[PDB]
């Protein structure tokens, strides 16, 4: 029948069982490639319908660069291309002849993007240059891939702006970061914890980081789920992206730069944080199909007349929901039982199954069964468009707040590294205060993993930072000590084991 | 201050600088390649946006394959891949790291969906699959690369559609067809002509080939604007997509498949179609900006009361025009004079340009003018919503109509060598009477040279064949009228 894996057992067996019996992934004949089925693109494409009205709010505009990078653009901003360089993908040959020169795969699209900026600005009143788009991009790790959250191509967005002044930028920073925070949790039902990344783990070739972390209580991990960068004066040096103020007649001046990136990360989160025994469960903002109706109680007895009628009704429904603007379908066919369709609308995690049959549809009834809860209703006819629209409002609140009391019990703060050491092998993430040399978190990331306790199901492996929260649980106290005991601390550090 | 080059002389400068000052396209370091600037991309969003809503009713879903595929699958179908293997741009190491095989970026994606496919039909109850996506391919030819009409890397959408019956297939190739044929004539107001491929120019791998064909007459070429092949059972049984009849115990049945696609070659088609010595033209129903509001007239003279009303006259035109769902945008930046954006906004071809003056404000009414034709219009300003759209949809009328006159002047029929060539270097297509066979395609394009091609074998000719016509090889008879012409 449904799904036989268990996510408290063997989570990597169920999160691949969950992702194929939903219908939203299929692997592909070759390593770390992943077919994203129609079940999942509609999520992305529910993100993307919600983030594209509000950076358009913000006057950024959608476009479309090359896939591919020249050797001689690739390696002018030297930090970047050294942190990208292994994984970038090359390209050497068209049929059997070679190319004039080796072209690389977009990682990223700074080194694209950034020598046409450098055309398009001339003066002060060619910027802001405020870009966007969606599309792919190739990140060949040989490390073990895993769908949706690790992988070697994925869909991503990718913002690229370019401003006169620092100031601006700096505001656009936070609005993307804080828009990356929405998509989590008000489309996703996720709660993150905004912040800055550390010096050892901002974007290489920027100023700063900014970030939101997501917690998968399955795993007591921690992971990225959205980035946004100040790269400051960075590209633009290297691109020569500059332009002349009349204000300060002669000299060049080097535009401020950001970018900010999402991902299809998004949809995996979603799979870790709220999927269940029974399958997937889709939060109903991005539910591609948020109430499936059925028709039930069919037998060989039911007169044929009857049976049209139940079908109708079915449709009533279907066009009362569709013109309320709730998303449903109609799964009429006669070739598979009802309990094979209350499975496989199950695993797939449609928010609301409506139960019809001649019992009820005689009595101008039906039976709601939310997913969430299991939990089920009998309501009348003529409130289906008022009832259902509030139980899709609260499976929406309950998977959020659920989400958000693992949250509140699994982030603590640890004012020692034993303290810390000891709430870390419990399986939570640990505010701390943080000396933020490089140095120091690569010596916290050998150690906890040296001094590792084994609780039975737990990763083994060692904390590293995930942000600088914006809102620490508590302020520093004055003078107080990073956990390496020999500089002083400069703020609480959010860290854990990590994707 | 806008366009030098003239479209009636060389084409090819005029198409490079109207594409460049409509901030359309922007050139990338790496030959051949070209960057979407947002005037442009937006385009494909319009275009997207009416295709999108379209095959949703014919139940097509949206998906996404990955951009790789293996040498083994690549080479399964032995035509398509012979066709498809010298264009195909090869992945052969990350880093430094030579890869163990190299793997090749997708050209159409056949080769990487079909497998899954035959994972996904277990029987007669999973098909119809219908599914589409949107983005991008490489094709790394060696000729020269032309911006929107022939480039290394596109987006497009392609469709792949497999299902039980050939009649269901068949249907879709056709009404596929005809929603290309809608996005080209409702959305782009561009004229074309339906028609089947012949035997040489069909999809390498397929059994037939739908398209419609547009021509650009400053070129005297066609060019090929959209695709429906019906693949029939020659993918399937490479890839092994069957079912067992529901009738017959045992017997298995390969699906029928089709696949079609549609390109950014669209917005190219209507530059070169609509666009005149001002620069870009932009019929109303794909333009990102139906109507630009521009404050004239603001001198130092004028009063802060006198700027700051005209302003606010503006932003109400604006409010009342978003109001009725037509695509406005106010021009109020300061730092640019109302002739820097009368160009710049002629140059990306806004179908109206509103003008308000202070002089106009105090006598309620404003000027629009018409982008393709110049005229300026005096408008009232209670009228401003009902009369803007009456224009834009004139607007749109008067594009597709001018265009359609050029292809009934363009195409004609001819049932000789002699005149067929005649008209041919006349700048113009032919409907030819022709044989169908491949040797004499062959020939026709060797006589009349750049040789002429086949086209398409239009759905409606515009003459019935009469009994026994011969082709104009001259050996065999012909079997259909067929369009012929030099083509892009
Ligand atoms: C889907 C996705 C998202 C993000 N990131 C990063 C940026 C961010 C942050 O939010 C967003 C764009 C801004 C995001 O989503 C990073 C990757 C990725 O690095 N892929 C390559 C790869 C392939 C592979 F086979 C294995 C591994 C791998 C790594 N460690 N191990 C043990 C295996 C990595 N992939
Ligand atoms: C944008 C686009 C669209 C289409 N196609 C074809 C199919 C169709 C039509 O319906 C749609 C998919 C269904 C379409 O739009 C084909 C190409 C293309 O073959 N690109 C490669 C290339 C690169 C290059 F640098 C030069 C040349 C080249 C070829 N001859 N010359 C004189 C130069 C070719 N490109
Ligand atoms: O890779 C990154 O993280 C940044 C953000 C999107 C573009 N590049
Ligand atoms: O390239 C082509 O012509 C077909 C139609 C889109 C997918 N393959
Ligand atoms: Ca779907
Ligand atoms: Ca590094
Ligand atoms: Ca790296
Ligand atoms: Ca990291
Ligand atoms: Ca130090
Ligand atoms: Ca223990
Ligand atoms: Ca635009
Ligand atoms: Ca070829
Ligand atoms: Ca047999
Ligand atoms: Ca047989
Ligand atoms: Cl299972
Ligand atoms: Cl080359
Ligand atoms: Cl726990
Ligand atoms: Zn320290
Ligand atoms: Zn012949």
């Amino acid at each position: 029948l449904g799904l036989e894996a268990k996510k408290e057992e063997n989570l990597a067996d169920w999160y691949s069982q969950v992702i194929t019996k939903s219908e939203m992934i299929e692997y592909h004949d070759i390593s770390g490639c992943y077919i994203l089925r129609p079940w999942a693109y509609a999520i992305w494409e529910a993100i993307k319908d919600f983030f594209d009205a509000e950076i358009k709010k913000l006057g950024v505009e959608n476009c479309y660069f090359p896939m591919f990078v020249s050797q001689s653009a690739l390696e002018k901003e030297k930090t970047h291309v050294a942190d990208f360089a292994p994984e970038v993908a090359w390209v050497t040959r068209s049929g059997k002849t070679e190319l004039a020169e080796p072209i690389a795969i977009r990682p990223t699209s700074e080194t694209v993007m950034y020598p046409a900026y450098a055309k398009w600005v001339q003066s002060h009143r060619d910027l802001p240059i405020k870009l966007n788009q969606w599309c792919n991009v190739v990140r060949w790790e040989f490390k073990h891939p895993q769908p949706f959250l690790r992988t070697r191509e994925f869909l991503w967005q990718e913002g690229h702006s370019a401003f006169a002044t620092m100031e601006e930028a700096a505001e656009e920073v936070l609005q993307i970061l804080d828009l990356y925070a929405q998509v989590y949790e008000e489309l996703l039902a996720i709660p993150v914890v905004k912040g800055r990344k550390t010096e050892k783990e901002k974007f290489a070739g920027g100023d700063y980081t900014t970030t939101i972390e997501a917690f998968i209580s399955a795993s007591g991990r921690a992971i990225q789920g959205g980035t946004s960068h100040h790269l400051g004066q960075n590209f633009s040096k290297m691109f020569e992206i500059v332009f002349e103020d009349p204000k300060i007649p002669g000299e060049k001046q080097f535009a401020y730069q950001n970018s900010w990136g999402l991902t299809t990360r998004t949809i995996g989160v979603m799979t870790m944080v709220h999927g269940d025994n029974m399958g997937l469960v889709l939060p109903p903002r991005v539910a591609c199909v948020q109430v499936v109706i059925i028709p039930c109680g069919i037998t060989n007895a039911l007169s044929e007349e009857d049976k049209e009628a139940l079908i109708a009704k079915c449709n009533d429904y279907r066009r009362r929901l569709l013109s309320v603007n709730i998303r449903v379908r109609a799964d009429l066919r006669d070739n598979y039982s009802p309990g094979w369709k209350f499975n496989h609308w199950e695993l797939k995690g449609v928010p609301i199954r409506l139960e019809v049959g001649p019992r009820d549809m005689k009595s101008c009834q039906f039976v709601a069964v939310r997913r969430d809860t299991g939990e089920k209703l009998t309501v009348a006819e003529n409130e289906a468009e008022t009832k259902l629209q509030a139980i899709l409002e609260d499976i929406q609140v309950t998977l959020f707040t659920r989400a958000s009391e693992d949250l509140k019990t699994h982030m603590v703060v640890a004012n020692t590294m034993e303290d810390f050491q000891k709430i870390l092998d419990s399986g939570k993430i640990v505010q701390i205060p943080f000396c933020g040399e490089i140095d120091c978190e690569d010596w916290i990331k050998k150690t906890t993993a040296r001094d590792q306790d084994l609780e039975p199901g737990a990763p083994s492996m060692g904390a590293k930072s995930l942000c600088i929260p914006f809102k620490p649980l508590c302020e520093l106290q004055p003078g107080a000590k990073c956990v390496c005991g020999k500089n002083p601390a400069k703020y609480y550090t959010l860290f854990g084991r990590s994707y």
